[PDB]
Order: C-alpha cells, then structure tokens, then sequence
C-alpha cells in the first residue's frame, strides 16, 4: 500500500528551444516513418515520459552501425521505439534479444515494427530481465556474446544487470545505459520535491555512476543527450 | 574577452556540467590530457579547447568503430589530437591539420610524454589546400576512418565536400560545435560579435545541409558546444 512524479516535465538543456531545434532539425527529417508513427501514439500513453528521446534514438542508430554490431540485446522495451531503433540498424541477419516484463507495451509498437518489416530480427521475452540474464551467463558461449547491450528498464535494478552485462556482453562491445542524469538530480546530494522511487532512481544513479567510473572492466563515457547515458566498453 | 558566447552553455545548470566532468570524466582522464587542459585553460583563447567530456566521447567513438587511420581539423594545443592519439591502436596514424604550430607546440610536450607522438603527423596549413592536394593523391586503400573538424567554422561545409571522398563508406565525420552555445535555435540572436553571428548563422545553414545530405546518415548529439556524427553512405 502507500502523473503522481515531479520528473516529467524537466530536461537536462537550457532551453526548450535548443531542444525543439535539435529535433526539428536534425531529428525528424532523419526518422523512420514506422518510429514517426510508433512515437506518436507512445506519446498518447500513460507512461511516455518513459518514451527514450528521439535524438538519442538516432544517435543509438549511430553508435550500432558505427560498431558493426550484429548481435544485441534490449533490457526494458516498453513501446519499442529503442528497439526498432536498434531493428533498422542492424543487418537484415541481425538479432535482438528484447526483455520486458509487459509485453502489452510491446504490442502497441509491434504493428509499426512490422511494417518496418524489421520483427524477424527480435526474439521478445516476457520477463523479468534478471533471471533471463542469470539463466544465460548458464547456456552463454563465448562464440554468441553480445556486442552491444542497451538497459532502459527498471532503474534501481542496473547496477545488477552490469554485473551480468560485462559477462554476456563481447570484449569491445558496448553497453548503453540510459538515464544516467536522471533529469539532473544526480547533480545534487539531495534533491526535494520528488516521488519517493524518483528519489531512489537518483539515488542509484548517483551510486552507479560512481561505480561505472570506477570500474576497471570498462572503459565509460557518460553523454549529455536525452536524459543523459553511459557509455561502457568491455576490457576483459 | 570581446566575445559574448564564451559564458554561455547549452545545459540547463553549470552543477550538472561540473556534476558530469567529475563524477565520469576527470577519474578516467589521462595524466597528459589533464596537464594539457590545465594549461590550455589559461590561455588566452582558451574558450575553443574541446570539452573534457566531449573528448571521453570521441575516444569510445575511435574504439568502438576500431579507427586505425583519421585526421583531425582544427588542433589548437592538441586534446583533441591527444585523446585520438590513446585512443587509437599502436600502429594507429592521424593526419593533423592547424593553421598555427605555436598552439600545437603547448601541447606537444604532453604528446611526447604519453609516448604516442609517433602516431601523429602535424601540417602546419590552411585545412582546404591540404585536403584539395589529398583527393589528387588518394588512394581507395588509404581512405581514413574518422574525421574530426573543429577548425574554422564557416569552412566546415566546404570541409564536408573534402570530407564525404576521403573517409571511407562507413567512416565517420564528427563536426564540433554545431549547437554553437545554443544560438542555432534562433533565427536572430542580439549582441553577437560579427564573427560569432557569421558561425551562427554557417551552422544554421550547415545542420540543415548534413540533415538532408543523403551521402551520411547523421546524428546530432547535445554534448559539449554540440557535435554532429556523420556516417559515409556512399
Ligand atoms: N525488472 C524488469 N525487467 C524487465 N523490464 C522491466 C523491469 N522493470 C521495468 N521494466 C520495463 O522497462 C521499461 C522501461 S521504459 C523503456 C523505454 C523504451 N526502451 C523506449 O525506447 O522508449 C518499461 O516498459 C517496463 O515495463
Ligand atoms: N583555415 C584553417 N585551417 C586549418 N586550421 C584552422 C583554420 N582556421 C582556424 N584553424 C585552427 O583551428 C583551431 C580551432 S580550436 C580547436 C580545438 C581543439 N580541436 C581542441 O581539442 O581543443 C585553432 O587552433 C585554429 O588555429
Ligand atoms: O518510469 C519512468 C521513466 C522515465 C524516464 C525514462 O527514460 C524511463 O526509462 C523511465
Ligand atoms: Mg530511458
Ligand atoms: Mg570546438
């Protein structure tokens, strides 16, 4: 027991005109007519602030083909508009391993991926994200790792999916954590005015901040894009 | 000093910045690159130095791409050209262009003392002749993986034009500074000087070209003063 969060409204840039420019300009000319129509009717639903922010989605788009990635794997899906991101990126033979533990919010983007005609390339699984994770590092070969890894679902939990990520994910490949400024209450000890999980999100993400510059298996770079995200790159 | 920009930032509090250069930049920035910005930052133009996070983000571009072979416009006293040069393989070889060697001489130093100033090949020119006499040289096996432009701005589109032939299909073209302190999102911005107000207006004109070009897919990220990635289609 015990529209109800503070952090809905709130953007990490300046201004809300340099934000509306970066997508008029250099965002929505360069959109998917499926990811159009997908990010549309997200932004009708009941959760689409969760809904990742359209350039981030392009640059995701980039960092994929920039890396030659084949092989990924997709940690909160909702909607799905991270992962027809990832869909039309990836080579016509490429595979996406989706998990969420809703898969209704799936199917309100599964129509637009399909049109896409990019849904033979996801395998969904209707879960929760940590057992799928434990039950792989069981059956995980080495020959099959992923290259690139994006973790957009419950926030408190990210800490844990790093420990199973650096392990499933290749040497060199790339984990994308999103969130990882949380709309700018990182940058404070203490932040009033938010629902107690808002606080607790700031609260991990303060700590795994921390903990991913510290981390020796990585290499990091956290980028001021969206809500803000965290680059890793497995070492050993 | 006579610059209205230079206090200007495009996130939305200077906490959040300084919240993100310590918390995931300074604790994974290299010796040499610290000691670079430090001196770069009392110089006198030391407003053009590229962002420390901006610098963490070209160097996980490099390595997860595996560039081996890039150039780099506009190197100033190098951090740019440093970061590139760590980042890059041993074998790795960048093609550094800056009309101004006294600025590449502060950083030299620092590049020495990493031990990667072997990977670094300096042309002290203008960037366009450079790259004109390169695509009557170039060869299809020599083409570059990464390009990084950070030079004059209202050259950058006659920089893309070069840039679009010499880095390979799939390579990169990073152009910084696109956001230009957020000025870009207005068609008119008071007390400019002249020159800052030319680089608004080029940017204006050179997002809206990179975003129908249909030789790079691009993507826009609000790092830094704002860079724009651009990968070669064909
Ligand atoms: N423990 C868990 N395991 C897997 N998914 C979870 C989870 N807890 C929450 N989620 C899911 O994570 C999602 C976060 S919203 C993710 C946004 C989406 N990636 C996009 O591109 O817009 C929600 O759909 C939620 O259902
Ligand atoms: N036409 C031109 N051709 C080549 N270099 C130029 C140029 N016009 C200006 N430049 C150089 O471009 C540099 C821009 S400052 C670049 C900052 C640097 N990349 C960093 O990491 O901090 C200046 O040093 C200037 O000397
Ligand atoms: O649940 C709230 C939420 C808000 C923003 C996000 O980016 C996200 O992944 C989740
Ligand atoms: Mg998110
Ligand atoms: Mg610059």
């Amino acid at each position: 027991p015990g529209d109800d969060y503070a952090l809905i409204h709130k953007n990490i840039l300046h201004s809300e005109d340099l934000l509306k420019y970066i997508l008029e300009t250099s965002v929505y000319p360069r959109e998917h007519e499926q990811l159009k129509g997908l990010r549309e009717v997200t932004e009708k639903h009941e959760w689409s602030w969760a809904l990742v922010a359209a350039d981030e989605g392009l640059f995701l788009s980039m960092l994929l083909k920039l890396m030659n990635a084949k092989r990924t794997i997709e940690i909160g899906v909702y909607t799905g508009y991270s992962l027809l991101t990832t869909a039309l990126a990836l080579p016509e033979d490429g595979k996406i391993t989706a998990i969420d533990v809703n898969k209704s919010y799936f199917e309100i983007g599964l129509p637009f991926i399909q049109k896409a005609g990019v849904e033979h390339k996801i395998n969904f699984i209707e879960s929760e994200a940590l057992p799928v994770l434990d039950q792989m590092l069981q059956e995980m070969k080495e020959e099959d790792l992923y290259d690139f890894a994006f973790v957009d679902a419950d926030k408190p939990n990210y800490a844990n999916y790093h420990e199973r990520l650096v392990k499933l994910v290749r040497v060199g490949g790339a984990i994308v954590y999103d969130n990882t400024l949380w709309f700018g209450t990182v940058a404070f000890p203490e932040y009033p005015g938010l629902h107690p999980e808002e606080e607790e999100c700031r609260v991990s993400f303060r700590n795994l901040n921390k903990l991913l510059a510290a981390d020796p298996r990585v290499e990091i770079s956290q980028v001021s894009i969206g809500d803000g995200l965290t680059i890793c790159r497995r070492l050993y």
